[PDB]
């Protein structure tokens, strides 16, 4: 049976802070013009394929990237390419048995689950309706190296903001903060909060670590930036342009709201100039592009954990 | 001048023989975690173009893998890719002279033969109209290993059933089993059957074979299944539905027109619910899945023969 | 700051010298069995991006397979793929950061060059609405083959015409030749001519060389072919149709104006039946699939330069 990576909710906290530090360690060999050896023709001869069901070019570049650093063979097939004109269990059963690995994007949960289980090699979740593994790893990479022992990247007593729709970046950004110790809280219209599945999975992921992060659920913005050390957001048709007004995450919310001096921005990217001001994005306040180029390091770190050493982390 | 692949009629009984062995032997040492020494690198530096007239995926996802496991490039050029804005002769000039092989499908056998009788490299047909090389060679591979000297591979005496349209893939391995010395029966509803170009070249096919395959043409399915050891069918709008009534293959056929007791099934994907039953589909019977995956096999066995052994195989 | 190419205006005549001299050496060595050291795993572990704004699948055959003699993998970003749902600035830094180079074709220049700004790699023009770099390259290598020291090609005195519509392959033609002491004399419809920042461009590539090719412009095609060496055309609706009704190349045209006896011919594909005759187009006069394929030397020739070299062509 192969070991997938569907969710943050199946990292330990050990295993998550590992997938981190592999990330950050990768990250300064490669940018210096050296190849780490545990990385050299490790998947050489191999081929990964990438199921994408909707346009998805941003993850498609650092998948790419990342399978070929490892010297093998990245696979595209969209939505004109490929469960329609045959069963979902024999494209599965299939595809699986001619290659290596498959990095899969698909519409409802329900989909990638049944995919993986009759999947006969790792299956990792590029993004779906509820979760985003892939994300939360990029966006710790990137806290741990501007806040800059094994169970822990040194986190413990920060605090994240988010401002805006409960999402699929969201729910598996909290889980992972939960094992982190870090503070995370949530502003969010009434109609638009985080659904009481995914508050039953950070709930289930304090168990066992002793100073988890704490969860704030508010319908006030103002009230979420208090004492913030990051603020987060992302992008959101008739019904909601009018329920996210005072939404719009600006330098005059976090002086009203009693922010940090120093509090510091990330938006997973694309961005609408709905979310965010123009003065806030490009501020030196912004880590939006370190955060969208950790999306490389971090598909190094998952793939050679999954495929290469076949799921044990280390 | 190179040396093409369109279809079987163009191999000698120990030319196919041996294609079947290298897959066979190629795939032991592969998925036993090993590389062939003959095949390392084999392709490095260097592009095959694939070119689809019509989605094909499947075929993509094999050819795709091969190329790869030598260490080569596979380039994909679709229907929204590439004889309309620019002569035929022209592209096929042009693009053999900056690639080593060309995987091509079109509609028209003509347009086939026309690209290679110009191409300076090996062309391999994917499929087209009236030939499928590439099929046989997985299929007689799946038989090979079912039921487990250089001109044959010890099939002698064995019958084949084929239940519905008289298509591509049939006529190959007619040509095929007839070389193996594997009779072969087929059932066609009256209007759907074999052309008789195509019977004439499994005809001309008997020549210098000690004990060649027989070939028998009926209306009734039941007259077929008779003491046969596989039973094989295929994908079939209106006026069809009509004609295939009882062409559909279930356990009530077998048992009725008195095939052997351990009848195995095949069908080359993919699979509808009107050629096939789902009892019969999901039974120990089936060999689709393995028939599947032997695509990846038969892929390698080719291109090391036409394109790194430049046509001599051994 | 990285070096781009965006134009043969960006080079010394000792520079383009040398890439054409290049792109021969490596041409003959690998047509013949071998690999030169400079270029045997020069890319490997590294992604090399093509954005493509409108189908152009002859450049992408060249790009791949000239990526892929290096050991690089190219990755294919078409019109489905990627200013639209995002600013260009953004694209520009976020891909840049997870690759080595781009290869792009954009619709208006001030396009590419708003691209080029804040790319954090080099990038090199695949085409757009006044450059095309690597045809010149591809051209220059082609006549320096058919009539076979350092800041020349031995070329000097020698004639092109042009015949036809002024765009971006002659411009970049045309400041390619006055480097090289090449004589070009164009014939166009009147509304049709050179646009006068491209003269500008011509005159100001005549400095700092002892003798520079001169320019001729013309409404009368029978003037332009007068001791003609080499006759080049090229692509030309309503309007367009009876305005070029004698600017069709044919044989009757090069003896009616006095080109010279053994005059060569050149169009850099597709063709269509409008701007030339079979006859020429067909005749051993016609130096076109060569020319074609001169595509893909010229590319490892400029990718060695920009990308492995860093700039410094040598
Ligand atoms: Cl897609
Ligand atoms: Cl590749
Ligand atoms: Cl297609
Ligand atoms: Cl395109």
């Amino acid at each position: 049976t192969p070991r997938h990576l569907l969710s943050i909710a199946d990292l330990t906290p050990t295993e998550f802070a590992t997938l981190v530090r592999n990330a950050s360690s990768y990250k300064k060999t490669i940018k210096s013009d050296s190849m780490p050896e545990r990385l050299t023709g490790a998947l050489s001869g191999k081929t990964v394929a990438m199921m994408f069901s909707k346009r998805s070019t941003r993850t498609r570049v650092s998948t790419e990237g990342a399978v070929v650093k490892m010297g093998g063979h990245p696979m595209f097939l969209g939505k004109d390419d490929i469960g329609v004109n045959e069963s979902l269990y024999d494209t599965s059963v299939v595809i699986s048995s001619m290659v290596s690995c498959i990095v899969a994007r698909v519409g409802p949960h329900s989909d990638i689950a049944n995919l993986a289980k009759h999947s006969s090699v790792p299956v990792i979740n590029a993004l779906c309706d509820t979760f985003h593994p892939l994300q939360a790893i990029a966006d710790f990479l990137t806290i741990h190296e501007s806040f800059a022992h094994p169970s822990s990247l040194g986190l413990e007593g920060l605090k994240i903001a988010w401002v805006g729709d409960a999402n699929n970046v969201l729910f598996d950004l909290a889980i992972a903060a939960t094992k982190m110790g870090v503070n995370v809280a949530v502003a969010t219209p009434r109609g638009y909060e985080i659904p009481s599945h995914i508050v039953e999975l950070i709930q289930k992921a304090r168990e066992g670590v002793q100073s988890p992060g704490n969860l704030t659920q508010t319908t006030v913005p103002e009230v979420a930036v208090k004492d913030a050390d990051v603020i987060v957001t992302d992008t959101w048709k008739i019904k909601r342009l009018e329920a996210f007004k005072d939404f719009k995450v600006t330098s005059e919310l976090a002086k009203r709201g009693g922010a940090k001096e120093n509090w510091k921005f990330m938006h997973c990217l694309p961005r609408h100039p709905e979310e965010v001001s123009d003065e806030v994005f490009y501020s030196e306040r912004s880590l939006v592009f370190p955060e969208a180029e950790n999306r490389l390091w971090a598909a190094i770190s998952a793939l050679e954990a999954f495929v290469v050493n076949k799921g044990k982390i280390a």
